[PDB]
């Protein structure tokens, strides 16, 4: 007895990320909405464009605060622990958008989101690992199953909560997001006490004795040093929303710039990672833009007005989930890993310049059929397949591209919706051509 074959503490995690990203996704999937709502209303008091912007922002940050809770974990609190009091305060990031209040509560929600999804999402993907041995066969099988149950979660969120919000408002349908993490947390306690090494209740390499006082004092300079910008920042005047965002956006670039010069054999090797790390923020900035700019397109420009418009954002999930099995058969029945992430990187430029036509023909003013979404979807998660299943840098790579995409979402309307397609999807298969030479 086992679940897919493996040990049936897989269960359990799988069904804690599930409900994880379920919260996170169905809030996600109206979160713009809402900024969109408030906005109208005259209760939060930027543009869409800015909106727009903040959606990719949180995206970064979130993806950021998952490089540093893997840490956290590891050396400070524990795995096990983590996941819980992530997932506690993820439940009240949401739980803070379902109370009665307007804008006032946004900046709360995002920082408790922020912090609970950087000490879940890395450590709740470590305590898979920890159900196998070293010499376990079944890791990468397990994994792979893992990761179906977070887009079985990332699918039906959008369902489910949007419409929700469309039948009772948004609050409710925050509120439903704070009800799938609290089903998370209650599988992930009662199950993890059954399936879960004890071991991993604590940290498994804490800091040294010696350790702590370095660490706090890097932390410190840190925090003193952003705090030292922020004031500088607001003596000066650069004190708006999107001068906030740009400090965050420079802060997540700056970090992978400064280790590609902090490092002739492994220099060549750290050097040809280069192109490919580029490739993956490229990959996933485009990605990301599903539930800001495709969202958007989804709401302005669609024939939708028979279902919840936030429903497209289960697309994405929907074809991972389809890709998946096939790209198992395909794997084992061969392109280089960098080749892959060219062609990766080309479908997502792909996924991009079919979005360019529907405007093109038919014009940026109407509506157009919901397939070119569809179709768009299609494409980048064909492109997931070829990057994803193929270390900071990595998963920091997703981080640096929503903070990319803070800066380039900003720039889309109907006005140059075409041109935005066209060009950013047309620069993404250039520079897949790009790879192509350097592969
Ligand atoms: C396996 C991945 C390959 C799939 C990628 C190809 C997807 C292309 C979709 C283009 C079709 C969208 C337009 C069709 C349509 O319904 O037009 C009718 C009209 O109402 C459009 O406004
Ligand atoms: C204002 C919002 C309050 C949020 C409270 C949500 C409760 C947090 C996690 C629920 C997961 C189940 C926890 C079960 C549990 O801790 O058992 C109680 C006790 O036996 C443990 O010492
Ligand atoms: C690993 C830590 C990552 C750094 C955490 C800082 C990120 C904090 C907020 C993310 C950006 C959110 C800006 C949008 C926002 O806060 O909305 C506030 C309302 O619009 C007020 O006008
Ligand atoms: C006010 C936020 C409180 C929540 C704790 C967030 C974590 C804040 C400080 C933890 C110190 C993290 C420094 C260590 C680190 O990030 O290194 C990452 C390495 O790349 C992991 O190998
Ligand atoms: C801020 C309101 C929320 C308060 C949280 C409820 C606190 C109640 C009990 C604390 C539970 C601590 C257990 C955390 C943990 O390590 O989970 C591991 C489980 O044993 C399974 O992995
Ligand atoms: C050691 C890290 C753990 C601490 C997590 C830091 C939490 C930071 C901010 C959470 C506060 C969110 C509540 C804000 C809020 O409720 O909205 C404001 C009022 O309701 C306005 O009507
Ligand atoms: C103990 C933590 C687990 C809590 C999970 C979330 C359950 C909490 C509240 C559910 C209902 C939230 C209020 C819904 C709401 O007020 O929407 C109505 C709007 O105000 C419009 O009438
Ligand atoms: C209200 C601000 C609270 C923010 C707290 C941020 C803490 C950031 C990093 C924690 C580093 C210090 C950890 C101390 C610790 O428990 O380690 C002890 C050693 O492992 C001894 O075995
Ligand atoms: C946002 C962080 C703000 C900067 C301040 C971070 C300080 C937070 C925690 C440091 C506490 C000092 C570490 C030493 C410590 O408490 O460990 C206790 C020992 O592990 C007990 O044996
Ligand atoms: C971590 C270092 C942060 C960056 C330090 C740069 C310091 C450069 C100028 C500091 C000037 C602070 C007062 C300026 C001020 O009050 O207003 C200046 C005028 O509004 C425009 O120049
Ligand atoms: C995770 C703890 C590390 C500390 C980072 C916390 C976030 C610090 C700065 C981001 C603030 C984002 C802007 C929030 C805001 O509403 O300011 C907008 C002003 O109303 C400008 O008019
Ligand atoms: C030792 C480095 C000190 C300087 C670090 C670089 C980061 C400095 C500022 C972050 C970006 C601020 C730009 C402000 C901005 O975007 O425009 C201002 C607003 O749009 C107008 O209110
Ligand atoms: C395997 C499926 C691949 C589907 C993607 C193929 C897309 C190829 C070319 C799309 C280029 C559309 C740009 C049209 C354009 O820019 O016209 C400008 C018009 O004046 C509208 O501003
Ligand atoms: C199993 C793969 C099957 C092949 C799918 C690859 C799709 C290749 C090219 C799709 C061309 C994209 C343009 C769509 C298009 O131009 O149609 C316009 C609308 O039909 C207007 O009526
Ligand atoms: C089965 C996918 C799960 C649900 C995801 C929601 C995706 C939203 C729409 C996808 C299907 C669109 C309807 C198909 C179609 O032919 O378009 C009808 C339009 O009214 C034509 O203008
Ligand atoms: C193994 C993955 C399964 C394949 C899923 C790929 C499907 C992706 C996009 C489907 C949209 C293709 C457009 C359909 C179409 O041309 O219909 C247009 C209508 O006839 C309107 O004229
Ligand atoms: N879509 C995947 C990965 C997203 C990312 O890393 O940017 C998830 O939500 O788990
Ligand atoms: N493809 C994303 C899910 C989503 O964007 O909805 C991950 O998982």
């Amino acid at each position: 007895k086992t679940f897919f074959g493996q040990p049936l503490g897989l269960s359990t995690l799988f069904m804690t990320e599930m409900w994880e990203r379920f919260s996170y996704y169905g809030m996600r999937a109206i979160l713009l909405y809402y900024m969109w709502f408030l906005i109208s209303t005259g209760d939060l008091h930027i543009t869409r464009a800015t909106a727009a912007s903040i959606m990719a922002i949180y995206a970064s940050m979130v993806y950021l605060s998952g490089t540093i809770g893997g840490f956290v974990a590891d050396r400070i609190i524990g795995a096990r622990p983590a996941v819980f009091w992530g997932g506690v305060l993820i439940m009240l990031g949401h739980i803070v958008l379902a109370l009665p209040f307007g804008a006032s509560a946004l900046f709360g929600s995002i920082i408790l989101i922020i912090i609970g999804t950087g000490f879940l999402k890395p450590n709740v993907s470590t305590l898979v690992g920890t159900l196998y041995d070293e010499h376990d066969r079944r890791r990468d099988a397990g994994f792979s199953i893992f990761v179906f149950g977070i887009n079985l979660g990332a699918f039906i969120a959008p369902l489910i909560v949007g419409a929700a919000q469309e039948a009772a408002g948004y609050h409710v349908a925050f509120s439903l997001a704070a009800i799938g993490m609290f089903i998370g947390l209650l599988v992930y306690y009662f199950g993890g006490k059954k399936t879960l090494d004890p071991h991993y209740l604590r940290p498994t390499d804490p800091l040294a004795p010696e350790e702590v006082k370095p660490l706090l004092v890097k932390v410190s300079l840190a925090v003193a040093g952003f705090i030292a910008i922020i004031v500088v920042m607001n003596l000066v005047g650069w004190n708006s929303l999107p001068a906030y965002i740009n400090l965050l956006t420079i802060v997540a670039i700056a970090i992978p710039v400064f280790y590609f010069a902090w490092m002739s054999t492994e220099h060549l090797r750290v050097v040809s990672y280069i192109p490919l790390f580029i490739a993956a923020v490229l990959f996933w900035a485009i990605e990301e833009q599903g539930s800001v700019v495709l969202a958007t397109f989804a709401a302005e420009r669609v024939d939708s007005s028979w279902f919840p418009v936030s429903w497209f954002q289960s697309l994405n999930p929907l074809f991972i989930m389809l890709y998946t099995p096939f790209f198992a058969w395909l794997w084992t029945a061969q392109p280089s890993s960098p080749t892959k992430f060219a062609v990766g990187l080309m479908f997502a430029g792909l996924s991009f310049l079919l979005m360019a036509i529907p405007g093109a023909l038919y014009g940026t003013s109407g509506k157009v059929s919901p397939l070119w979404l569809v179709g768009s979807w299609a494409l980048v998660i064909l492109g997931e397949m070829l990057i994803s299943p193929v270390m900071s840098m990595w998963f920091l790579s997703s981080s640096v591209g929503s903070a990319l995409n803070a800066q380039l979402v900003t720039l889309y309307n109907a006005k140059s919706e075409v041109a935005y397609f066209s060009y950013f999807g047309l620069g993404s298969v250039v520079l897949g051509i790009v790879l192509v030479f350097l592969s």
